[PDB]
């Protein structure tokens, strides 16, 4: 069939990863997270899936059909995400290389979707739609967003493995593509799918019959020039201070630095660093 | 040589918009009443009497001592927070200008005070806070607007803001000569509005009489862009003393970029930030 997503081992060099992002728009890393990390993350998500459901307004969940179960802002309820996944050194090597031209990056959102048996596919989209200015950024400009997609169960053809349209970052418009234009990110738990800015993709339908839910966590990174979709500003101080410096930087708790010509920074207060005004301690 | 156009405070916003598109800037005459200018100046006097810290100053430490700098004006100046920041003409302009991008908020508000003997500021675009703006096409929805308040007279001799008309049509700032600019000579109560991508600079103060020149920048950005200054450490008591509009400007509420983002930005728990915080407001 069509050209497929390229798979690389977790120890591959970041240069080939970048080449794949520019050429295909996406690639898969095999075996990045160990089994115990996946297990611990799933255990923490199980708790969030089991507490009483939210009542009142749900800004995203109320608007879209009930074709997924949603745990927003997993960093606030899943220590394995904050302490291990969010600070993974390979993910940050990729981010540092990819965001080199734009400067610092941070976490715009990270959430779980759980797709039960019988749910149809998600509409094709670009994650870029969070910040519509990205639609007008030329392809050659410094990228400002990156999607990091973690399978927490197997992703199969039957259960709706993420569908990615390779090369669709070269399109001006998303349009209305057919599902057969995409290829499948079939993966095992512990793998990761990395998707460039402007690449059209979607969760697939779960065609299993009963009781076989697919779990996916998206960690959406943006240039610090872009406002985080999720604000981590209500995290308690003791939780923030239990993170490493890198974790605090990702979650918006520190002053950050866009590329030159901004030599001053962003997310400042009183001409000082946010973490200094707050006297933030950190685990490291 | 074409000069900045001056308009009365009751001019139609459509004329203001035409001037921003053609010239890149215009002046409104007599927007703020005498008592508002006076109280704002007295509030800034309080801050100007505080000696600067000898700790880190992220902006002030990097540039020559050719200005005195008071950041965080929305916190320390109630006349700004309660009156200037919510001015209906300013918001009518912002609503027209930011129509295509969606919601906007306050990225920074600061004072510069320039005493006799200080030379001119380098030419710049305020856009340099968020370098992605350099790559945005001229016809794309604007994402930044500079609102410049004279708190003293601005004259040729005291260093009235210099604006290069039409420079938003240049790709690069380049190295323009001072004589390419025209002067925003103004009296307190006026305002200078400067479009995204327009090259401008404060002038030198060559006088030997009169108060040091005072200028306040209120820098507005699309909510897609991270505020240069964060107001997240403002005490809840002070936040709740503001109107809803003021809270929205200072980053304390969930906001709405344009379609195709139908969910929002600056949210948490899939809910509006102000609902999670149970924020009261002066006009709620
Ligand atoms: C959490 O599960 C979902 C369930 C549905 C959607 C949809 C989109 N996203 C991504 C959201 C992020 C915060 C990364 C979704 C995430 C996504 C929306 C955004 C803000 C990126 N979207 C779209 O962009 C396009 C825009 C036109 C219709 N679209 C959709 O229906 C849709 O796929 C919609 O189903
Ligand atoms: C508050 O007083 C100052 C004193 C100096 C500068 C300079 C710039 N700005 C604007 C800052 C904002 C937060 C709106 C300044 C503001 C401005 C910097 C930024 C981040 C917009 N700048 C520049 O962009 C260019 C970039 C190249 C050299 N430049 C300068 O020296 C300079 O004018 C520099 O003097
Ligand atoms: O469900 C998936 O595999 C992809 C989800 C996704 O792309 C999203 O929610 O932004
Ligand atoms: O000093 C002035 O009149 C202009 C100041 C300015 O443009 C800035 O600091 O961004
Ligand atoms: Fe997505
Ligand atoms: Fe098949
Ligand atoms: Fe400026
Ligand atoms: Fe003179």
């Amino acid at each position: 069939s069509k050209p497929q997503l390229q798979r690389l081992a977790a120890d591959a060099d970041v240069d080939r990863m970048c080449r794949l992002l520019e050429e295909d728009g996406a690639f898969i890393l095999k075996g990045l997270l160990p089994f115990d990390v996946v297990e611990s993350f799933n255990r923490e998500l199980d708790v969030q899936m089991a507490i009483p459901p939210p009542k009142g307004e749900r800004l995203l969940a109320d608007k879209y059909p009930p074709h997924f179960k949603y745990v927003p802002n997993v960093a606030t309820t899943c220590p394995t995400f904050r302490n291990t996944v969010l600070i993974n050194p390979v993910i940050h090597a990729i981010c540092e290389a990819y965001f080199q031209r734009t400067g610092d990056y941070w976490l715009s959102a990270a959430f779980l979707r759980e797709i039960e048996s019988g749910m149809p596919a998600q509409p094709f989209h670009r994650d870029d739609a969070t910040h519509p200015l990205m639609h007008y950024q030329p392809l050659e400009a410094p990228p400002v967003s990156l999607s990091v997609i973690f399978p927490l169960t197997e992703f199969t053809e039957e259960n709706g493995a993420t569908e990615v349209i390779l090369g669709s970052h070269r399109w001006t418009e998303v349009g209305t593509p057919e599902r057969d234009q995409a290829v499948l990110a079939t993966m095992d738990p512990g793998d990761v799918l990395i998707v460039r800015q402007r690449v059209v993709h979607a969760g697939g339908g779960n065609r299993t019959t009963a009781g076989k839910p697919r779990r996916v966590v998206l960690a959406y990174f943006n240039s610090v020039q872009l406002t985080p979709f999720e604000t981590y500003r209500t995290m308690p101080r003791e939780m923030v201070e239990s993170m490493t410096v890198l974790g605090q930087r990702m979650l918006g708790w520190r002053t950050m630095k866009p590329s030159d010509p901004n030599i001053v920074g962003i997310n400042l207060i009183d001409d000082k660093r946010l973490e200094n005004v707050l006297q933030l301690k950190a685990a490291d």
